[PDB]
């Protein structure tokens, strides 16, 4: 439900980092 509302699911822990589909706190996606 919060695909764009909330930030990435992990963000800092996320493995994608730059290749993430969600919105990051420091990166765009
Ligand atoms: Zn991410």
């Amino acid at each position: 439900s919060e695909h764009r509302k909330q930030p990435c699911p992990y963000g800092k822990k996320c493995t994608y980092g730059i290749k993430c589909r969600f919105f990051h706190p420091e990166r765009p996606s």
